[PDB]
Parts: C-alpha cells; structure tokens; sequence
C-alpha cells in the first residue's frame, strides 16, 4: 500500500511473475522509474526519450512503455518526510511492478549506511549483480583486441566479506572474537593476534545457488555459449571452493548437465535453442589473465561479490567502457537496472555528462523484457554515435577529431543512428 | 650453526645484519641457493654463470659471489634421509647467510603445510612478497603500450584469507562459530545461516607495518617515485582500511611524511635524492583499471595478500611476462629470491625452458645487496637479447622471424650483450 504518491499510468499494464519466474510482458507495461538525485535531471530524461525512440522504431506504436515515476533519495525527502530518504511506498511501486530503472542517489548525511543503493538491495533481497561488458565500436581502449570481450558477469551480492561483519583492531569486540577462535576453536596459521582487525566471510548454499540458477537460467534465456564459476576454492576450500562445487550441482540438478568426458567441467544442451552450453570454472586471479590473452573464450561468469566486482572492473577498463557501464540488481522476480556512476552534483542539471550508463542499463530492461528488438536498436544508435565520434565530453577527451555533444545531444544522436 | 652435508666456501665471507635495518655486504659475499626441482637442473647453472658475468662485468674483479649448495626438495631426499624434504640444516644456512636464491619446487600436496614454499616462509618468517613487473622490448603484449608497466608489487603473504583459517559447511564446527556470532556477537547481516561456510580475515598493524616499512625503505633505496597503497577499504573499514591507515601512518613515523595539496595522499623526501616521493593509496577495483589505464603513474606497490596475487598477475598478462615472472620473498632480514613458474616435470633436465624468471630474480638479489651496477647488467642484458630476438622456445613459438636458443645458450646471449 501507500498509494498516495504514485500516479499510476491509466493506459498501463503490469508485468507479471508466473511459475519459472518467466515473464508475460504486455505491450503497454508500466516502468517505475527512479529520476536520481545530481545529473539524475539529465539523463533519465534523455534515457526514457532513447528507450521510446527505440521502441517506437523497432514496433511502431504496437509497444509503448507507461513511465511511472518513484521518488527515492534526496528528492523522495522533498516529496516525502525528511525522514524516509527511502519511502516504504517505492518499494512496494517495484515489487508490484517487477521490472524498473533507477538513476544514482544521494547518501544520506550520517547514519548507519554510506550507500541508498544498498539499502534497497537489503530491503528487497537484491542478490544478484548483472553486469554486461562488450567494445564498442570507436571507444579509445587499451588493448590491442577489445572486440573479442562479450561477457555477462552474474555477481552474488548479499554474501561475502561485503556484508560488513567486521570489528576494529584493538578492540574489545575483536579481542572477543579472536580469543574465541583461539581458545575455543583451535585456531592457528594466524600470525599477529594483537592489535588485528577481523573479517568474516559467509558463503552458504542458499545464496551461492540462486545466483548460479539465475546465472545459468539467463543461458539459456538469451542462448549463450558457457557459464564460468570464477572462485579462488584452491586456497578456500568451503567459501570460494564450495561456491564451485555448490554452482556444479545446480547445473547437474536443475539443468541437466552432465559430466564432459570426465569433468572438472560440465555441458548440457539448451532446451529451447538446442545448442551446447557449458559449465567450467577458472581460477580468480587466473580469469584475470584470461580476459587478457583469451577473452573470447567466456561468456556467462558466476561468482562471488569480491571477485565480481574485480573481475568487472578490470573488463570495464579493458573496453574502455567505465563510463558506460550498464548494470542491474536482480531477485527471484524484482529486477532493478542502473547507472553505474556516481551523483556527480556539480554538473546537476547542465546537460554535460554521459548518459550512456543508463541508456546502456535499459537495453538490459529491453533485453530482459523480451524486446530484443528494441534493445539492439539502442545498441546499433550506440555503435552509429560513439563511431561518428558524436559523444560527451568523457570521450571527446580520448578522441582526435571528435565533436562535443550535450547529454540530450548525445541520445538525439543515437535516435538518428537507430 | 649446521655443518653435515653443507660445504662452507672457504674464500667466502658472512652477510651480516647490524642496527638500522641495514645490510652489510662484503667484497665476496657467501650466498646459498637451491638448484630445486625439475626444470631446476637447466636454469640454476645457467643463473650462476649469468650473475657471475654481471658482478665482474659491472665491478673489474672488485667483487665475486661464493656459491653455497643448501638443498631442499627431492635432492634434498637422496643427499640426506629420503624422508627429509626439507632439512633443518637448510633452513640455518639461509637464516645465517639471510640472501640466498632457490629455484620452483612441487607445491601440490595439501597437508598442513599446503607445498614446501610454504614450509619455507612460514619457518622463516617470510612476510613481504616482492614481484616486480616490466615490459621488454619485442616481447608480445596484448595491451597497446606495455611498456608504461614498470611496477614493484609488495605483497604481504602471512595474513589474510590466505592464512587458511575456514570451516566447512554443515558441518559442527561452522554451526559452532556461526551460533557464536549470531547470539553473542548479535551478528545480523548474514543471510543464510544454515549450510555455510565460513572464513576469517585477519589484518594485523604489525604485519602491515612491516610490509609498508619494507615497501617505503625499498622506494628510497631505490629511488622509486612513489608508494601506492592499494586496499578495499571503502567497504572493509577494520581490515583492508585499517590497513590503509597504518600504512600512512609508517610515512610519518620512519620517512617523515606530510600531507600534500590538502590530502589525503602524502609526500616525503629519501636522503639520497631529494626528489619529491608521494605516498598515494587507491581503491583495489579501481587499481586493476588503472595498470591498463594510467600504469606510468604508479611505481613502488604496498597492498595485502589477495590484493597482491590479482594485482600481479593482472600485470604479469599485461607486459606478456607470465612465464619469466621474478620473485622474492623476505622477512625482517631473511631474503630469499626465487623463480615463480612451476617444476614443468616433462620438461625437466631438457634445456629448453626460458631461464629469465630465476634469472630476474636474481637481479633483486644484486639489487637488494646495493650491487646496483651488477643489477642493470642483467636488465641490459635482457632487452638485448630478447630485442635481438634469440629467445627460448616459449617466446619463439609467440614472434615472427625469431632465433630459437635453448636455456644454457640464452644466458650466453645475456652475457654477450650486456
């Protein structure tokens, strides 16, 4: 409930969740879309006018997209109380309507937290991390091959040593922890107790094997070639080495893959598209290798939230596509899809930065609604304008002979090259 | 104080360790080294012969190194009882005698002790993990510049989840520490408590100082233009953070550090040039895109053991130098340099593999021992030959129009053109 600040579209539809978690999308969905607080004016504005454009384009007026507007952040205190930088209301606006984008967000002054983004990843059990990579035609990149990079990292992101569960050094909290684990536990191989500050790193089956199903469901979904567990089990044999073993039997169990000619790696073949997926695994730091020498070589990557979030970072760089980095928060149905990139206030409401995060972010909505063929449409204008070398500020830095647009520019140029 | 199966050089002389942390070289330093296992035949001879050409090369007969034979691996197990791996004989030759070289020896086998490297750094207390990282020319790279790489990784290698402190899940103990932490410890931010795994992450302040110290002492005498401490510490503020921290503080407790330009970073000044050192940090994911982007910013790298291991190997792949990867490991005084490849078993005693990883390796050895002149030899030997193109089989197999040389006729090459 709380139906007292959103004004729901009259010509909309909702998105629904049936069994599989597939999805019935009608041709008039509703979107709920978060505006973002700094250069959130500029670029949901110019993302909703991109996404019409390609939707427009790709079915001529069959399909049209009901934007609904949520308020979180610092506006939703503007539109809220000044205490709920997070309205109970917004949330049940995305659990109700599967499907949504969202721009970046203030953090709050203080208080127990230091992001609004994870905030909603708690409150709505957020626990995957999509994050696609792939070159683009024309961006200045540092290696010598960075069109053989087309992977999709799936991020577990309610694990690990990112939940926070930590003490301070010197403390009587660590202090407390670190004799219990001497005392009672019999711990060794540490090799300074005093003055130590302590992390714990939860891996459990629950969480490791939703994110494999999802990781694996989206293969066969979009029929991709492979699905990797990336995991450092060698020297962790029950977090990162579970995960592996933990991801295996998801792929055995729940997708039909058996053993090929002996494992340690697994295939088995799409149900839908009859083409042979497979499921391997690759040291951690090694896959950073790889994505150098062999990217080509992956496809889908399942992983942990530290590992993800290296390995993701490093591609990004690799495609000269850190500015640009599309993203979505999944749970079993409530999909979540976002720019990447900070608040960045001082350029708020001046038409400068690059909207391309978010535009590439919706393409993932696209691709995730079924609309394929609006989705490739934003990735050919994407393609047609950053090759044009008609781009924002970012790139014009990095390009010889390359002519400055505006943010609103920027998605007009992409318009006319869909 | 062991004298067995050890032949002490007669016209050698002893390193020694006085007050100040300094290091007292002689004229004909006694240096022990281990041929090690499988390949160790072909590249430990090739080494010595190499090191000896620099040290009289660079100095006209002013010095000359007396070789000691300590041994350790299987070598070990035909010299000695078949049984002892690693005799306590070898360890008082490397603790008395604190530089000394070895070669890769078999790591897979998991007991307590997880390889005999293992068995080394943790009987020796071997705490720093040096790697230093370049570009040579013509060696192929799959980045567009490799040469901007010119990098020293400080790794701290007996703290962190390395340590090996986990419990299974589903299993008593994991229930044990869990039903400790969520009641006692009113842990809250773990999502499924049942079927996880666990694991511990400790990062003391004396185990980062004295990782930081010896990566401040090393910029200054070396002359490197500046300390990068790389940490995860916007999401782990105890630990990696902590380790942030401590790392500043040794700036200004032993090189006299002060801020810069408002923070947060830091500058110095060695009292051997004058020129003006910065203390910078960055956040881990974000340093993996730096080496691609701006790696000509960063020289001399402070970080932790997870950190360390991606950060190098994202940089070995990077200057296409995996395969002749130099090493080092130390402690307060103890310093043992080491090739990082494995035993390669097939290819052992056959002359072939590339002798460049022990070689490297060895000029830190020069290089630790204030033989900065012997030490450029050995880099201005490997440009040459590797610019000349007379390069082992597995560089050769990678060129077009390459020379094919074996291990023993590569050092040659060095030696002729340095």
């Amino acid at each position: 409930m709380g139906y007292q600040k959103i004004q729901v579209p009259a010509t909309g539809d909702k998105i629904t969740v049936n069994a599989d978690m597939s999805l019935s999308v009608p041709k008039n969905p509703i979107i709920p879309f978060i505006e973002g607080d700094g250069i959130g004016v500029d670029i949901s504005p110019v993302m909703i006018k991109v996404v019409d454009a390609a939707v427009e384009k790709a079915y001529k007026g069959e399909r049209k997209i009901a934007w609904m507007e949520v308020y979180a952040g610092e506006k939703a205190t503007q539109v809220y109380d000044q205490d709920t930088w997070l309205p109970q209301e917004t949330l049940d606006a995305v659990r109700d309507y599967v499907v949504s984008i969202k721009g970046p967000l203030t953090t709050p002054v203080g208080g127990g937290i230091r992001s609004l983004n994870v905030a909603l990843r708690q409150q709505l059990d957020l626990y995957v991390c999509q994050r696609p990579v792939r070159w683009f035609e024309g961006v200045p990149s540092p290696v010598k091959k960075p069109g053989d990079v087309d992977m999709v990292i799936f991020r577990e992101n309610s694990e690990d040593i990112y939940a926070g569960v930590e003490w301070k050094a010197g403390s009587p909290e660590a202090e407390k922890v670190i004799k219990f684990l001497t005392e009672e536990m019999g711990v060794k191989k540490i090799r300074f107790t005093e003055n130590c500050g302590i992390g714990i790193k939860p891996v459990s089956q629950e969480g490791t094997k939703r994110l494999v199903r999802k990781a694996l469901q989206y293969a066969v979904d979009n029929d991709r070639s492979s699905v990797t567990l990336v995991h450092k089990g060698n020297i962790m044999k029950f977090t990162e080495g579970a995960f592996k073993d933990w991801g295996y039997e998801v792929a055995r169990d729940e997708f039909g893959a058996e053993l090929l000619d002996g494992g340690p790696w697994m295939q088995f073949k799409n149900p839908k598209t009859g083409k042979n997926v497979v499921v391997k695994d690759v040291i951690a730091d090694a896959m950073l290798q790889q994505i150098l020498l062999r990217p080509a070589e992956y496809d889908v990557i399942a992983t942990l939230n530290l590992n993800g979030d290296y390995l993701s970072d490093a591609l990004a760089a690799e495609v000269g596509g850190i500015g640009i980095a599309p993203g979505a928060n999944l749970s079993d149905s409530v999909a979540m899809f976002e720019a990447t990139h900070g608040t960045a206030p001082k350029y708020a409401g001046q038409d400068k930065v690059n909207p391309g995060s978010l535009i590439l972010s919706a393409e993932m909505m696209l691709r995730h609604m079924g609309w394929t063929e609006a989705a490739d449409l934003i990735i050919k204008g994407t393609n047609g304008a950053i090759a044009a070398k008609t781009v924002t500020y970012d790139f014009e830095r990095l390009m010889d002979g390359a002519t400055l647009l505006s943010c609103s520019e920027f998605g007009d140029a992409m318009i006319a090259k869909m």
